[PDB]
């Protein structure tokens, strides 16, 4: 669910997830998507893309089960099908926002996204 993402994203980026990236860009957080801004931004697109391969669950709503191992994020206890894949989703956008941390922005930390050219079909 959306606070095991939270905690994800901080797990790997220390930052407090809502507060930095709840409103971040034009792909990051809640709302829809955009043209991303940055490679911050891009990460929040290929995140809701994949959420959207989901299938039998609400995975803003719906808990799953993983643990943290050595430093590495271990969702690969048996999952049903959506909730090991949004879960694995949830980590590769905690991954990718390590990657990206020298790029972020604090002009973009909330942003309108109004404003945000609509992005294309993933």
């Amino acid at each position: 669910s959306l606070v095991q993402l939270w905690k994800m994203i901080f797990q790997e980026t220390g930052k407090e997830a809502a507060k930095n990236y709840g409103l971040y860009g034009c792909n990051c957080g809640v709302g829809r998507r955009g043209k991303p801004k940055d490679a911050t931004d891009s990460c929040c697109y290929v995140h809701k893309c994949c959420y959207k391969k989901v299938t039998g669950c609400n995975p803003k709503m719906d808990s799953y089960s993983y643990s943290w191992k050595n430093k590495a994020i271990v969702c690969g206890e048996k999952n049903p099908p959506c909730l090991k894949q949004v879960c694995e989703c949830d980590k590769a956008v905690a991954i990718c926002l390590r990657e990206n941390l020298g790029t972020y922005n604090k002009k973009y930390t909330i942003y309108p996204k109004p404003f945000c050219k609509k992005a294309d079909t993933c």
